[PDB]
């Protein structure tokens, strides 16, 4: 039977890592043909024993950028913002500083001259903080020159569209961008009544971990989603034709590539590889010299589109819990790995990478 078959890839993609990363629980959503199914494995909660099912909510950490990026595609879809704007043009305190010279373009793509990767921990969840901290910022290097993986440069991004569009950015994304998604497992306050999906998270020696409050917590790495939501999303970005079409666009957005870095294509929160690539080159797209140290970009002559023989993806993680995303838009392929364990970029693209050829 075809399922016995599915089941054991999956299976044997999924099992073997979740011993070796002592993982609780884990939940795989795969689109295949324009048809979903769902895998779920372990426990959401140790202690009480729930299970993890396509429902459980997870935190996404960094995945959340690609719906940040989405809120971005439509305040440029409505003509409220241009990647090529300078920052400060959104926000007055801005005025003067050195955000005067930077696009939101180089924000999204983390290519501002060396914002760092979280904001210093004198910086707390307060807008007067969070706005003194860009004011005094300097750049390290010639904006435009050198990619720095950074929660400051694409949390400022959606901070700045959501000003471009009049409203703040937690209630746009759930008043407006999760409804026009379709998305009713997805959130960025998780409400009481929802709390029991939330799966706990495990950090050492199995340390509770749920993500606390922090600057830009929501445009960064804010979101709580289940599998089944979370590929609901990839299914709109595999097939942005079938929502309204500002949405439509909206998605389009966030498959234009900017910039090279190695074999990975940068876009606005996806990032896209050639399609077949082997495993340690994806591996090496997703590890950690990627995240941690800055890149000389190769910059596109004009913005790629990144669909046919390639894959998008997203890491995302938080203390307590591990993501990653990846689809292949010219083969109509989803994937959605959410676990509850921060654990190695490389396995998360381990298990995708078995899964994916399998299919192939
Ligand atoms: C996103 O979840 N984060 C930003 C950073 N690198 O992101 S990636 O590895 O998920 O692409 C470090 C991990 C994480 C964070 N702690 O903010």
């Amino acid at each position: 039977a075809p399922a016995d078959r599915l089941k054991a890839l999956v299976d044997a993609a999924v099992q073997p890592v979740m011993k070796a990363n002592d993982i609780p629980g884990l939940a795989v959503a795969i689109s295949l043909k324009g048809e979903p199914h769902y895998f779920s494995y372990g426990l959401a909660s140790k202690e009480d024993g729930r299970r993890v099912t396509p429902e459980t909510l997870f935190e996404i950490g960094s995945v959340s950028k690609t719906f940040t990026a989405t809120l971005a595609g439509y305040a440029l879809t409505q003509d409220k913002m241009r990647l090529d704007d300078r920052a400060s043009q959104h926000w007055p305190a801005l005025q003067g500083s050195r955000f005067d010279g930077i696009s939101l373009l180089d924000l999204a793509t983390y290519t501002a001259g060396g914002l760092p990767l979280q904001f210093p921990d004198s910086v707390q969840k307060d807008q007067a903080q969070i706005r003194d901290y860009y004011r005094q910022w300097q750049p390290t290097y010639a904006p435009g020159s050198q990619r720095l993986y950074s929660n400051p440069s694409i949390g400022l991004f959606g901070y700045l569209a959501a000003r471009s569009l009049g409203q703040p950015f937690e209630r746009l994304m759930e008043q407006q961008v999760f409804p026009a998604l379709g998305l009713e497992q997805t959130h960025l306050d998780v409400p009481e009544a929802a709390l029991a999906q939330y799966a706990q998270g495990y950090g050492k020696r199995d340390r509770p971990l749920r993500v606390g409050p922090g600057p830009l917590d929501a445009e960064g790495y804010g979101v709580k989603t289940s599998a089944a939501d979370l590929l609901r999303f990839v299914d709109a970005n595999l097939h942005p034709e079938r929502l309204d079409r500002p949405w439509a666009q909206a998605l389009d957005a966030t498959h234009r590539g900017y910039y090279k870095v190695g074999d990975m294509t940068q876009g606005l929160g996806w990032e896209a590889y050639d399609w077949p690539i082997s495993l340690k080159r994806l591996q090496a797209g997703n590890s950690t010299p990627m995240a941690l140290q800055p890149h000389r970009i190769a910059r596109l002559p004009a913005p790629q589109a990144l669909e046919g023989q390639r894959l998008l993806n997203k890491t995302g993680s938080t203390n307590g819990f591990g993501a990653y995303v990846a689809f292949v838009p010219g083969r109509d392929l989803g994937l959605v790995i959410l676990a509850n364990r921060n654990y190695p970029n490389a396995e998360r693209v381990k298990i995708a990478y078995a899964i994916l050829s399998g299919l192939e």
